[PDB]
C-alpha cells in the first residue's frame, strides 16, 4: 500500500554482496540484511549507521552523538585498527587512520550488511562482517525531488533528488541528488556541516548492456564532536555526586575537524549470450581530512596519567575530577583505485545447474599523513566540578577557551608523518550448484596482499607481502512453502600493520566462522523471517608481550558465539513491522593479560523492534504512524573488564503526512523525534578514559517535494 511496505520487503529478498551474483536471500548460505530506499525515506536515519538499526548483530551507536564516522561493531569484531570496513557498489572505501569517508543516506539506493567472514569474496576483511552501500543510479521513470528539513540543535537541510532520460527510449539517462545541512553538535561549541553532489549516468545501448558511471564529491568543513570522556562525570559520579552534562565538551573552543571526498567510477554489465554475463565494477578516489583537535584523556587519578606533571602536582583525593587533556592536529590525504572484474558462466551438469563466479580484483591505497601530537603534559587540565553543576544540566554547558595549536612544544608533544601505502590482487572462483531442492554453494580466493609503510620523522621504512587463501562452502535447503535452512563454514584474514619486538610486521589474523540457521523466506505472503546461530573464531589477535616489553606480540585469540533473528513483515495493508534480536557471547580464548574477558563495548543483549501504522480512511487519510524501541544491553567499558557501561532503552517515533491528498501526490511532510524520552545513557566506553553520551533527544520536520 505505502511505499515502504512489502514493495520494499520483497524488493529486498533480491541481493548480491553475499554472492557476488545476483541471488535471493534464502539462497545465500550467509548471514545478509537489506535496506531499501523506500525506508530510509520513511525512518530518515541521519547517517548508514541508523539504516541498519533494526538488524541483527551490530552495534551501529558505540560512539553516541558523534557523526564523524559510520563505525560499525559486527558480531563483536572491528578492523584492524577501528577502521571502517565499508564497501560502495561492491568496491571498497579504503580508508586510513583518520582518513575514512563516508556516504550521506541521502544519496544511496540501499544497503546490505553482510555478517560473518567474507574474505572469500572480498580480500582482507574483518572477521564480523562487512557493510555494503548501493549509489541511487538514474530511473526509468522521471524524478524531480526537492527536500527541506527544519530540525533542533538548528539542523537545516536542503537538498534534490532529479532523475531523466536524454532519449525516449531510454539508452542515455541521468541523475544528479545533491544535498546542503548544517546543524550544532550536541555538545557545545561543535557544529556540522555538509555539501554533497552525486552525479550519475547511465548509458544502456541495449538491453543486454549497462554502464553507469557514478560520481560522488563531499565536502565537510566542519564534521563535530569525535571527543572523549572519563568514566567519572559519565557512567559513575564524579567525587562530588554528578556528572557531566551530556552537551558538554572538553574540546577547544578552536577545535576544528574537516573531510573532504571526490570519487569517480562506473558499473558495468554485459550479458554476451545465454551462458556468459561479464561484469567489471570500477573507482577512483581522492579523500582528505584535516582537524586541530583537544580531547579528553581521562581524570587524574587514571592509571594512564600516572606519569602527568599536571596531575601529581594535585591533592590525591582531587586527582579523581579533575581531566587530562592531549591534542593532535593531523593533515592527510588519500587516493584509493579499485576495479573487480567478473565472469558469470550459467550451464548445467545433467540435473545440475551452475552458477560459476571467476573474477579478479585489485585495488591500492595510498595515505599521506602529517600530524602532531599532545603528549602527557602538552594542555591545561579541567575542573569537572563546575561543569557538574545542576546548573550546567539546566543552562547548559559552557564553551571552553582557545588553545594554540601552533606553538608545538617538543617538550610535551611530537610530530607524526607517515605515508602509507597497500594493495591486494584476489583471484576468486565460486560455484552456485543447485540439484532440485538444493542449493550449494562454494568457493575459494587466493590474495596478494602487500603493504609499505615509510616514517618521514624516522627516515624509516615497515614493508610485508602476504599471500593468503580462505574459501568458503555451504548449503541451503530450499522447501516451497518457504523454508530455508542452511549452513556454512567461512574465512577472511586481515593484515597487521603493527610492527613487533624484532622489528618486523606481524603476521596476519585470521577469521573462521560454523553458522547454521533458518531463512524463512514465503513467496506468497510479504514477510521475511531469519534466524542463525554460529561459531566465530579470530586467530593470532595481537597481545600483550607476555615479557612486558612495549611491544605486542601474536597467537591471541577471540571467540563470539551467537544468536541472531531478524523479523520484517506487512500485517495488515496498514501495519507493518520489523526488528530483531542478538545475543552475543565474545570471549578472549588466548591473551596475556585477559583470557575470559569479553572485549569493551559489545552487549551480550541486543534487540530491537518497530511499527508503523497507515491511515487510508477516515480524514486520517495518508497519515502514518510509526514509533520503534531500540535496545542495547550492559556492555564492559575496558578489555581488563574493569567496569560496565549500562543497559539502554531509546524510542523513536514519526509521524508522516501523505501530502497528496492536497493534489500533491508523492510529496510528504513528516515529522521525527528520536529518543522520544530524552533519555541520559553513555553509549559505550572503550577504555575508562574513552566514553561517549549518547544522542539526546531530537526534533526534525521534513517536507520533501515531487514535481
Ligand atoms: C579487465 C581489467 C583487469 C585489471 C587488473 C589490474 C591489474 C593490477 C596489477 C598490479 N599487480 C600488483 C597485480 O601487478
Ligand atoms: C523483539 C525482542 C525483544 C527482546 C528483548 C530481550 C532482552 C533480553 C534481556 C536479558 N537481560 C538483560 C535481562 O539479561
Ligand atoms: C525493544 C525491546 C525492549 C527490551 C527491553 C528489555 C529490558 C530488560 C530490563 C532488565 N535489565 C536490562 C535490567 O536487565
Amino acid at each position: 500500500e505505502s511505499a515502504w511496505g512489502p514493495a520494499a520487503t520483497i524488493a529486498a529478498r533480491q541481493s548480491a554482496t553475499g554472492t557476488k551474483t545476483d541471488t535471493p536471500i534464502q539462497k545465500v548460505p550467509q548471514s545478509i540484511s537489506v535496506v531499501t530506499a523506500e525506508e530510509m525515506a520513511l525512518h530518515q536515519p541521519k547517517s548508514v549507521k541508523e539504516a541498519l538499526s533494526y538488524t541483527p548483530g551490530v552495534s551501529v551507536g558505540t560512539r553516541g552523538a558523534s557523526n564523524t564516522y559510520d563505525h560499525l561493531i559486527i558480531r563483536g569484531f572491528a578492523a584492524e585498527g577501528q577502521s571502517q570496513n565499508n564497501y560502495l557498489n561492491g568496491l571498497k572505501l579504503q580508508g586510513n587512520f583518520y582518513n575514512d569517508a563516508v556516504i550521506d543516506p541521502y544519496m544511496l539506493e540501499r544497503a546490505e550488511i553482510m555478517r560473518g567472514p567474507v574474505s572469500v569474496l572480498y580480500g582482507k576483511s574483518s572477521p564480523g562482517g562487512l557493510l555494503n552501500m548501493v549509489s541511487k543510479r538514474p530511473t526509468t521513470e522521471p524524478l524531480k525531488e526537492v527536500q527541506f528539513k527544519a530540525g533542533t540543535d538548528s539542523l537545516f537541510q536542503t537538498g534534490f533528488d532529479f532523475s531523466d532520460s536524454l532519449d525516449d527510449d531510454g539508452v542515455y539517462s541521468y541523475r544528479l541528488t545533491g544535498l546542503a545541512r548544517s546543524a550544532n553538535a550536541q555538545q557545545k561549541g561543535s557544529e556540522e556541516q555538509r555539501y554533497a553532489i552525486a552525479p550519475a549516468f547511465t548509458w544502456r545501448p541495449d538491453d543486454k548492456t549497462n554502464f553507469t558511471f557514478l560520481s560522488y564529491f563531499q565536502n565537510e568543513p566542519e564534521t563535530g564532536y569525535y571527543g572523549w570522556l572519563p568514566k567519572e562525570g559519565t557512567v559513575e559520579p564524579l567525587p562530588n555526586g554528578k556528572r557531566l552534562p551530556t552537551d558538554f565538551n572538553e574540546g577547544a573552543k578552536n577545535n576544528t575537524y574537516s573531510r573532504n571526498e571526490k570519487m569517480v567510477g562506473y558499473s558495468f554489465d554485459h550479458e554476451f549470450n545465454d551462458t556468459f554475463t561479464v561484469r567489471q565494477n570500477l573507482r577512483f578516489a581522492e579523500n582528505k581530512t584535516s582537524q586541530n583537535s583537544v580531547y579528553g584523556y581521562g581524570v587524574c587519578s587514571d592509571p594512564a596519567n600516572a606519569y602527568s606533571k599536571q596531575c601529581a602536582a594535585l591533592a590525591p583525593a582531587d586527582k579523581g575530577h579533575y581531566l587530562a587533556r592531549k591534542y593532535v592536529v593531523d593533515d592527510e590525504k588519500l587516493q584509493n583505485f579499485s576495479v573487480d572484474t567478473q565472469l558469470q558462466s550459467k550451464f548445467a551438469t545433467g540435473d545440475i545447474d551452475h552458477t560459476l563466479l571467476t573474477g579478479v580484483d585489485f585495488m591500492r591505497m595510498r595515505n599521506d599523513i602529517n600530524a602532531w601530537f599532545g603528549y602527557d603534559d602538552s594542555v591545561p587540565l579541567l575542573n569537572l566540578y563546575n561543569p557538574s553543576s545542576h546548573h550546567h544540566h539546566h543552562h547548559g554547558s559552557s564553551v571552553n577557551t582557545d588553545f594554540d595549536f601552533n606553538a608545538k612544544d617538543p617538550a610535551n608533544s611530537g610530530p607524526y608523518r607517515i605515508l602509507n601505502k597497500q594493495k591486494q590482487t584476489g583471484v576468486y572462483v565460486q560455484d552456485q550448484a543447485q540439484w532440485d531442492k538444493v542449493l550449494v554453494t562454494l568457493g575459494g580466493r587466493y590474495d596478494w596482499a602487500d603493504q609499505e609503510s615509510l616514517n618521514r620523522v624516522a627516515g624509516t621504512t615497515d614493508k610485508r607481502d602476504d599471500k593468503q587463501f580462505t574459501w568458503r562452502g555451504g548449503v541451503n535447503y530450499l522447501f516451497d512453502n518457504g523454508v530455508t535452512p542452511y549452513f556454512s563454514y567461512s574465512e577472511s584474514f586481515e593484515p597487521s600493520s603493527q610492527v613487533g619486538k624484532d622489528g618486523n610486521i606481524f603476521a596476519p589474523s585470521k577469521g573462521k566462522q560454523y553458522e547454521v540457521g533458518v531463512k524463512y523466506v514465503p513467496e506468497d505472503r510479504p514477510i521475511v523471517v531469519t534466524g542463525a546461530v554460529y561459531n566465530l573464531t579470530k586467530t593470532n589477535n595481537l597481545m600483550a608481550d607476555p615479557e612486558g616489553s612495549f611491544f605486542s606480540v601474536e597467537g591471541g585469540e577471540i571467540r563470539a558465539r551467537g544468536v541472531e533473528i531478524e523479523a520484517k513483515a506487512a500485517l495488515s495493508a496498514s501495519v507493518n513491522v520489523v526488528g530483531s534480536y542478538t545475543y552475543t557471547d565474545a570471549e578472549y580464548t588466548t591473551d596475556t593479560t585477559y583470557k575470559g574477558n569479553t572485549p569493551a563495548q559489545v552487549p551480550k543483549h541486543m534487540a530491537s523492534l518497530w511499527a508503523d501504522y497507515t491511515f487510508f480512511d477516515g480524514p486520517l487519510s495518508g497519515l502514518t504512524l510509526g514509533t520503534g524501541g531500540r535496545y542495547t544491553g550492559s556492555s564492559y567499558g575496558d578489555p581488563a573488564n574493569s567496569f560496565k557501561v549500562g543497559s539502554y532503552t531509546v524510542v523513536d517515533a514519526l509521524v508522516r503526512y501523505d501530502l497528496a491528498r492536497v493534489g500533491m501526490a508523492g510529496s510528504n511532510v513528516a515529522l521525527h523525534v528520536n529518543n522520544l524520552f530524552d533519555r541520559e545513557y553513555v553509549a559505550s566506553c572503550f577504555n575508562t578514559y574513552g566514553c561517549f553520551w549518547g544522542a539526546e533527544r531530537q526534533v526534525v520536520a521534513t517536507a520533501t517535494f515531487r514535481f
